[PDB]
């Protein structure tokens, strides 16, 4: 029936959502933290700070689900995309306050770190993961969030904790 089959269907997006999740992380340069987040560093930004929580970000992206197909981009939007950490889904919300100015990372979210059970806005299913390629150009009145040293004793730190 249709309520068997939904739960199916969604015991079959949490298997292979978790599947693509560890094979991201399995990556040999991908850094995964303690929440589950997984990122690739693409390129090294020469900003000093980090967003704080409420900083406004303009940040260029390009959003992929876990087929690969683009769902959403910055290029698609025309206008300059801002966002604060505070506003945007938890993946995003604690990649940006470790990204400085000019940092380009693609990160690999976890459904719970992102849409959920829920799922979002009619192309998003349930339990999906996301892939996200995200370069932070700027922040409205230069970071006020951690410093340059204090994101990278946490990004050493979760490189030297890799399983
Ligand atoms: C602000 C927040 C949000 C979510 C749902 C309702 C209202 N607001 N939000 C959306 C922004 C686009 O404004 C976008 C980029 C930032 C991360 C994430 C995000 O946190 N997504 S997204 O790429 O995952 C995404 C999700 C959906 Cl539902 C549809 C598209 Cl087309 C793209």
């Amino acid at each position: 029936d249709a309520a068997s089959h939904e739960e199916r269907m969604n015991n079959y997006r949490k298997r292979v959502g978790r599947l693509f999740m560890e094979q991201k992380a399995a990556q040999p340069d991908a850094v995964k933290l303690p929440s589950g987040l997984v990122f690739q560093r693409i390129a090294r930004g020469s900003g000093k700070r980090a967003p704080a929580i409420d900083d406004k970000c303009e940040v260029h992206y390009t959003g992929r689900l876990r087929d690969g197909t683009v769902f959403d981009s910055s290029r698609e939007r025309g206008k300059p995309t801002t966002f604060r950490p505070n506003e945007v889904i938890k993946g995003w919300t604690e990649a940006l306050q470790l990204m400085r100015e000019g940092d380009r990372w693609r990160l690999f979210i976890p459904y719970d770190l992102a849409y959920g059970v829920t799922g979002g806005g009619g192309m998003i299913p349930p339990y999906s993961p996301l892939e996200f390629d995200v370069e932070l150009i700027s922040i409205k009145d230069g970071g006020k969030g951690r410093t340059a040293e204090e994101v990278d004793e946490i990004l050493r730190k979760a490189e030297e904790d890799r399983e």
